[PDB]
């Protein structure tokens, strides 16, 4: 399938070159997979989700996304226009309040929730979790992400936006999950993207158009925006039968566009997420 005039990041993930605007992907489109978006919530009523999004858990007085961040990330995973995996099922877990903040104890509970809740969902092609959040190093946060991954969920986490080594941030620093840095439309490392040995992959993260609350759209930047590109890609590849939750990060790294990004510090992988779809 070909989506013309796609957001640059979608075009980038199906291209061997920057500077194109059509997204090419297998029509299976993540059908039969599920992606949990662990964030500020999801505005499931947005027409862009086509009834494929739902809130499954909140730790606050509402499950609604009063912020927008979670809706934007969910849109990059799976919205009809802005999403990588246009037929996946999206499950929202609201661990962050409407200001975008959340206690680590709530975030940990949300991860353990997903590890169990997937057994209440129909995801025959596999389960992914997208975590566009983080803070300072915490062994407990890292352990929760490791448990979620161990339980059979492909966990993708943001590297962070500190222009620093991700070793000092969690869950970015957990080795067993997929830690995602951000790039721009010119194949440069995003100016804010963390780096370091713990990164597994880069995805589009600067000026990413997606869904927003109030039935709207907007373009924002962050490793929060790169992470759902990788989560959606994992769901797409799992539906194709090319990889599994346990191996999807390594598969994405192995099949990535290699050596094409600029301003990647020595010791950080130079790997850009790529679907290898041959139309
Ligand atoms: C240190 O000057 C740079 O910004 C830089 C230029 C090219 C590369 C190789 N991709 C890495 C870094």
């Amino acid at each position: 399938a070909a989506q013309t005039n796609a957001p640059w990041g979608l075009a980038r993930i199906s291209s061997t070159s920057p500077g194109t605007s059509t997204y090419y992907y297998d029509e299976s489109a993540g059908q039969g997979s599920c992606v949990y978006v662990i964030d500020t919530g999801i505005e499931a009523s947005h027409p862009e989700f086509e009834g494929r999004a739902q809130m499954v858990k909140t730790y606050y007085y509402s499950s609604r996304d009063g912020n927008g961040h979670g809706t934007h990330c969910a849109g990059t995973v799976g919205s009809r226009t802005y999403g990588v995996a246009k037929k996946t099922q999206l499950f929202g877990v609201k661990v962050l309040d409407d200001n975008g903040s959340g206690q680590y104890s709530t975030i940990i509970a949300g991860m353990d929730f997903v590890a169990s809740d997937k057994n209440n969902r129909n995801c025959p092609k596999g389960v992914v979790a997208s975590l566009s959040l983080g803070g300072g190093y915490s062994s407990s946060v890292n352990s929760a992400a490791a448990r979620l991954q161990s339980s059979g969920v492909m966990v993708a986490v943001a590297a962070g936006n500190n222009n620093a080594d991700a070793r000092n941030y969690s869950p970015a620093s957990e080795p067993s999950v997929c830690t995602v840095g951000a790039s721009d439309r010119y194949d440069r490392r995003s100016s804010f993207s963390n780096y370091g040995s713990v990164l597994d992959i880069f995805g589009p993260g600067t000026d990413i158009l997606s869904t927003w609350i109030g039935g709207s759209t907007r373009s924002i930047s962050g490793t929060s925006m790169a992470t759902p590109h990788v989560a959606g890609l994992a769901a797409y590849l799992m539906t194709l039968g090319k990889t599994t939750a346990a191996s999807a990060c390594r598969y994405i790294a192995d099949t990535a566009n290699k050596g094409d990004l600029s301003n990647i510090p020595f010791g950080t992988v130079n790997l850009l997420a790529y679907n290898n779809y041959q139309a």
